[PDB]
């Protein structure tokens, strides 16, 4: 999904940015004099994949000319894959690391200031609406990064070069993921997305409703809120498997509403801590980052909704169309600079 | 078999057996004493069936010296289903839920020796000794979570709250590994080791990163997507820590917020568990670099039908 942008070529040097998180790697790179930066993701679980596309993109974009590339590594896993990348490519000019967090925030700072039609709201009343955030420094600042991968980063930013990371969660991309596909199955993300658009929630979750008969308006909630995700099922050896998930349970509970029930209850619980930390640091606007929302309408309302409804209309979720490149931007911007 | 009792001299002014029950989502619990026992009598659980029992055994079979207070939702979803049940009783009343916990927990706070501690595996329990305070929080863990502030007596709110309580452990265990109790799923968690379901720091680069981050790891034409398997114990482990501090966290960030160093942990979700009890004080000693506490409660359970049981007397 490729940009248009005046890039700097300095001393002509092929700059590939690279973000390696638990899950996944994000590749930022633009070849010479084409004013492109292009994007690509591939996970990082079979090595031979990963380095494979790393090694066509030079052949394919930089002529083969390994000689004249720069690897910058930025993410959690630049430090765990430093040995893997001088090992396959012995002959370049040179592989360095780029800290996560400056990473982040330099990638989303450039996005922000220079990227026109990146920033958008989301809800399912008001559809999308892009801001244009790339026409001053107290309309920006101060802001909060959620950065959704693995885990859940969350990075507080004051003013240009301001910025520090506060408490995150382990309960992320990840968690649903994880979950999910021992529990249903799913072989893809993007799969238990689409599981998740068709599902029911209240199957499995007990609403308000479930559990008074009516709204509970004393304290907030209306009779279709979650008040205990998952809670309907458990009413309802030393391994488990997706195997024996099925074999000892069958159809009684739906992989539709399963998959509704835990992005919800994940969400939910992201946008809360989110809220909590913006809240604590007196933060207007906050911007999810990661690969978890990926353009999913209903992720973005879910997460939009818990915003608005947790701050009663005081805080805005703001997604990014590169939401999951934010780091080898920042990475790539570095390297930019250097050559 | 009640095996669960408090010696306190009850009020009997109104020569009533007062039956108190929490009806919650899951779980239901019962508070009351036999009319001039000073006995305060618990229960947790064919529950209508039980309440019939109680009055048969604790007040000689009368109804019409029987009054019921009930709390929570089944006290509302089923007002009349009561009524319907408890018909010639002397009196139905209700009582707000949230009133009934903070109710009942600044009775047990206020009135009862020995029923506030401090737990972790560095120093084990501490007797707090309240019954010799404000604010406080209340977090209260059952199906879901709801978070009470409460600044002084008979002034408190619902701050927040969070759908992942321990409706969503005990729904995801059960689903997962197939136990069969939350008293077993406690077992299979002290034996494992999240790190196998779990990523860690250590793993991304023995904090957590990502609670089961490690498990994700046109027509037929090949072999059969068809798989991985893994532990029980391990997955128990996984899921309390992730629950568990999650809960924390959100508590810790409340009380923040609140400006409230004092945080109660109330409901049906640590039951005396050290693992759990360590884990909930752990992260509120964590994030608060130790200047907040974690207090546990000998009868978390039963917050919600102690304050209904004073609100008849
Ligand atoms: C997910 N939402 C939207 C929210 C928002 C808030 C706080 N709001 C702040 C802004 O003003 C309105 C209130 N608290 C929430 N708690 C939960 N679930 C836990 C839960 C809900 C209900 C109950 C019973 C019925 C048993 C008492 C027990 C636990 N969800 N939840």
């Amino acid at each position: 999904q490729e940009i248009s942008y005046n890039c700097d070529y300095g001393d002509n040097t092929f700059n590939l940015a690279i973000d390696i998180g638990g899950t996944l790697a994000k590749v930022v790179f633009s070849p010479i004099h084409s004013n492109r930066l292009m994007f690509y993701t591939i996970e990082t679980e079979k090595i031979d994949k990963f380095m494979e596309l790393l090694h066509s993109i030079i052949k394919e974009h930089n002529n083969g000319c390994y000689r004249m590339t720069h690897i910058i590594a930025t993410g959690g896993g630049a430090f765990k894959f430093y040995d893997l990348l001088y090992e396959n490519f012995p002959q370049i000019k040179g592989i360095s690391r780029f800290e996560e967090m400056e990473g982040l925030i330099h990638g989303l700072d450039f996005f922000i200031h220079e990227i026109p039609d990146e920033v958008f709201t989301y809800n399912d009343q008001d559809g999308e609406r892009i801001i244009p955030t790339s026409s001053d420094s107290k309309a920006i600042y101060p802001y909060l990064l959620v950065n959704i991968g693995s885990g859940v980063s969350i990075l507080k930013v004051t003013e240009p070069n301001n910025f520090s990371r506060v408490g995150g969660s382990s309960l992320g991309g990840g968690t649903l993921w994880g979950l999910l596909s021992l529990i249903t199955g799913a072989q893809t993300y993007d799969q238990m997305l689409d599981w998740a658009q068709e599902g029911d929630n209240s199957s499995v979750d007990m609403l308000v409703g479930d559990i008074y008969g009516t709204d509970y308006n004393k304290i907030g909630l209306k009779s279709s809120a979650i008040a205990s995700s998952f809670g309907k099922v458990f009413q309802n050896k030393l391994y488990s498997s997706h195997e024996s998930i099925e074999k000892n349970n069958g159809q009684m509970f739906k992989n539709p509403d399963i998959c509704k029930s835990l992005l919800f209850a994940i969400s939910n619980n992201i946008g809360q801590i989110a809220y909590l930390q913006a809240k604590i640091n007196n933060i207007q606007n906050i911007y999810f980052g990661g690969s978890y929302t990926r353009g999913h309408l209903t992720t973005m309302n879910t997460l939009s909704y818990a915003i608005n409804f947790w701050s009663q209309g005081s805080k805005q979720a703001f997604f990014l169309k590169h939401e999951g490149y934010l780091g080898a931007m920042g990475a790539f911007l570095s390297a930019s600079r250097h050559s």
